[PDB]
């Protein structure tokens, strides 16, 4: 883990020669106290893998707890192994995870919502077990990429998480462990950018071997099975005679088989790869995916269930995406943290587009300046360019994947904000150059208020009139929502979208009468709001806030988390879902 | 047909292939042999899961009748020279495997294991398209029965079935493929037995071949070896053993290892054993020879999306439910729960019911015929116990069987139907006592069946049903029976299940069904009959939480006699039964 560069893999999977092992089961679990990991664990606590820990045990001191915890299993290498490279990777961390091999510190990895994995090929033999201890610290800190201090309680003394954010702070291994083989010589990376000369569709690629053993060969698939293309080398590009193009309700995929053939004609490593093809092009005030414009419909969301918290969850992602589908949503906004990799994969064959979101949230402090050498300085930036990067290591291949959205509601109209900010979308456009960027933007960071806006490619605006300034006052808050929006399509020439608004509802409460968390209300300002951007031109989507109701941190007016959801936390539609679902499918 | 849970050791291998597998369900097409082709679905379907609430969808969630599972699998290079198999932790009621268009299994328990042998079927490291064929339709001889039917009208497919809970269909189990050394061994199977402090237990393993010696350790929870033997089997004792206990769950791992001609292990096993005895005298029910008493509830296998899919996380916290309020055990409510939930249990001191999966064998016209019930459906009904015994057999956990819940024990046609049934169970595991759940009809002087049983399972709801709303009447209807059963029989009494629906929020400080009052009251004023029969055994609430049914215009989206909600959270009974069971 260095700065200015990013060292995962590939996500692993089992092919001809590569085999992979699920590590995901119970683990026994225990709380920081001392060194744990040197002996056995000694704990009647067993905690699921893919899962965050908070809410799993009913107790109270769980729950709470500030600091480190321990997960820790056996594992055996299969004796199959030896002659093949091994390791073990975490596909996330609650926020700081390390490795242990029995009691040799393998590991340490500061991301909260990126793979980390460690080498463990001469560290163990094939055959051989060994004890696999995974240690997870969830403190924040001012330079921690969410934020935050630890303080105390004056009185009990009681260690207490602050934040700046809504949602709950779960920690733990919220995502699956694996174990998996490589062979000595392999593919450690690939990049795929796809582009269309007329019908003809050209991908430049880039494979990245562990050493340079034989050749490298790359077949080019369709959905029905034969191979379109081939090529040779390290890398090139790709001739795609008339494509199927990857379409945001119609989803085309090839697959990239990428090869490490040795000496002679034969394969030595292999690696499949999804690709769909496809451009995004901002022109002045519109978003083009293949060169037709394109206007979001969706939500912001967050990866938040019943138990196990931010784990993530197969079948409430199929369940998730098929509500979307259900509604005619075409987007959704990967809220304030990179979900788990394999609703990106999901969400490519799924067709729907994504605005993939690096976990800085709560840049600020007005929920003291934010931008000082106190809380949000350049150690935190630095961490912020640190998650940027696996962001996009991670996921540049996605054809979902559409833009890239830095930060949510950062501090973006105070002094220091500009410095701060400077050289982020600049990074983002240079590792990436095939996507747009953007952030989401705060209620007072206004168009005349916010400093940062022009350094990026898409505006994106979160707003809550109906809800904050006129509460309750729907025509004057739609006074107030047209005022912004003239604000910004006059001062800017970038296309507009609503990533944020929305009005904490109950379901079940009902009333005639204007009445702010009834069932009733939720639809009326959301209905109001689309009045409002159909009579702009300058709109190229609009996001609810939110999809679900979803855990946040204790709070007077926060019942029970936030409950801005359109579905309830158990995905039951209030009225809201209903009125969505009659303006996605009814228009364009 | 099985074989035990397939796990990794020094010598074993194993793969989840849990995931998203492409899915489909059988229409009427050209196209009447799906599995030998792929699938024309663009729909991607959980395993882990069972499929019904997942896609939003109406026609899938309705279906009658087959569906699909469909994805590619790679048998490992290193698998060569070894023994691998693709096994089904569980189905649906009926599960076909198929291997390359090769027909490789056909079963018809509809919640426990099968698995195939493909060792000659596919080379070890190639790939090969595996599809699994799930059938949810049951008739007069499926272990839940009920029959399909035709709406007049539109013509639609409907399911009848005589149970509560919803026919979640699919694959609601993990799947695995999994390797085995050529001379592995098939089946352990250990009998605990305390001699005062001594533990003793009596090992019994089925090797495939006979060649090399079987060895066996025994390592205590320290990681240090505590008796040893030798041969395929014997029996050992345990100076000063540590007993699991209800309160404090205790668990010896028994490593059984082949031998070979030299000192090498060809194949291990490791298998976790309580030592622990369970005996019913009189109207007791002693585990290690102290009186003991049922505190919890039956359970369900359903959450909220995945439905009867199995969860590490609910399964944690759910027993975590457990302790914050007190409960010592459950009963796996109308099937055999999932394997690792037993395994669960050993570790965490619960004590459970291990129910077959024989509900709504009753029509309230004549059940027990040549029609509805017969000699078929009777034998299906042994194979479940032979598969769910063959299975559970080793859990220190589990501490009863339970034959059937709710059937007409009070029809003529029921006594020569079940007879044979217990006389089987004892047969196949002569260490643990044999029940059913008695129904509210089944009164007993109706009964006709509980003489053939060890201990009396019951489940009362006369304060809902009978005296609805009339507690002070239900008390007496209540204590009604029980002095005829206490009177009648010499065995242990457990109110099997009992407890009023309820809905979460409704509230009444009067006589109101439906609010969560009356049912604390009516809870509490069974406490108060239960606590004055000396015969009773233990009590189990009827549900730990709100599940989903068969729709009906008496079912408020599913029943809703838990003591938990669907997600989880307390009902005012969930205190009332916290204060009970932790304080005496």
């Amino acid at each position: 883990a260095a700065q200015g560069s990013a060292g995962s893999m590939l996500k692993p999977q089992q092919t001809t020669t590569r085999d992979l092992i699920s590590l995901d089961g119970l683990w026994k679990f225990a709380l920081a106290s001392t060194q744990p990991w040197t002996s056995q664990l000694k704990t009647s606590l067993e905690c699921p893998v893919p899962a965050s820990y908070n809410d799993i045990f009913a107790d109270s001191k769980i729950h709470d707890h500030v600091g480190w915890v321990y997960y820790q299993r056996d594992v055996i290498v299969p004796k199959g192994w030896s002659e093949e490279r091994y390791l073990v990777r975490c596909e996330a961390a609650t926020h700081h995870g390390r490795i242990y091999v029995n009691g040799n510190l393998v590991a340490d990895h500061v991301g909260g919502y990126t793979p980390f994995e460690a080498d463990i090929t001469d560290l163990v033999a094939a055959g051989e077990q060994f004890r696999l201890t995974i240690a997870v610290d969830n403190e924040l800190t001012y330079q921690t990429i969410p934020p935050g201090k630890v303080e105390i309680l004056e009185a009990t003394g009681k260690k207490v998480q602050t934040y700046q954010h809504d949602f709950y702070n779960y920690a733990g291994l919220a995502r699956s462990v694996w174990l998996y083989s490589v062979p000595q010589q392999h593919i450690q990376d690939i990049t795929v950018r796809t582009d269309v000369q007329g019908t003809t569709g050209l991908i430049d690629y880039n494979v990245v071997a562990s050493t340079t053993q034989g050749t490298i060969q790359v077949a080019v698939i369709d959905e029905d099975g034969t191979t379109v293309a081939t090529s040779s080398g390290s890398n090139g590009t790709i001739h795609i005679p008339s494509v199927h193009l990857w379409q945001p309700g119609a989803a085309y995929l090839y697959q990239l088989h990428a090869s490490i053939i040795d000496s002679s004609k034969k394969t030595i490593d292999t690696y499949k790869l999804a690709t769909g093809i496809r451009t995004v092009k901002v022109q002045g005030t519109q978003f083009l995916i293949n060169d037709k414009p394109f206007y979001f419909t969706g939500f912001g969301k967050h990866e938040d269930t019943n138990i196990r918290g931010k784990g993530h969850d197969d079948a409430y992602m199929v369940h998730d995406f098929q509500l979307l589908h259900w509604m005619g949503a075409n987007s959704f906004r990967t809220s304030h943290y990179p979900y788990a990799e394999e609703v990106m994969e999901y969400a490519d064959r799924q067709g729907i587009v994504v605005i993939d979101e690096t976990p800085a949230v709560g840049l600020a402090f007005s929920i003291p300046a934010t931008f000082s050498p106190d809380r949000i300085n350049n150690k935190t930036r630095e961490a912020h360019a640190q998650a940027i990067r696996e962001l996009i290591h991670r996921d540049k291949n996605h054809p979902s994947v559409v833009m890239w959205s830095i930060a949510n509601e950062p501090a973006s109209n105070e002094d220091g904000a500009r410095e701060y900010f400077a050289p982020l979308p600049k990074l983002a456009r240079q590792l990436d150059p095939t996507r747009p960027v953007t952030f989401a933007n705060v209620g007072l960071a206004t168009y005349k208020a916010d400093r940062i806006a022009d350094l990026f490619d898409v505006l994106c605006l979160n707003r809550y009139f109906g809800w904050y300034t006129q509460t309750a006052e729907l025509d004057e808050a739609e006074a107030a929502l047209e005022e912004e929006l003239r604000g910004w399509t006059e001062k800017y020439d970038k296309p507009i979208v609503m990533t944020e608004y929305g009005a904490d509802t109950v379901a079940g409460l009902h009333s005639v009468m204007v009445t702010p968390w009834s069932e009733e209300f939720q639809v009326e300002m959301l209905d109001m709001y689309h009045r409002v951007f159909d009579r702009f031109e300058a709109m190229a989507g609009e996001q609810v806030w939110n999809f679900a109701d979803f855990q946040t941190a204790v709070g007077v007016s926060r019942v029970d988390g936030n409950k801005k959801g359109v579905f309830t936390r158990d995905r039951k539609p209030k009225a809201a879902a209903h009125l969505l679902r009659k303006r996605w499918t009814n228009l364009h």
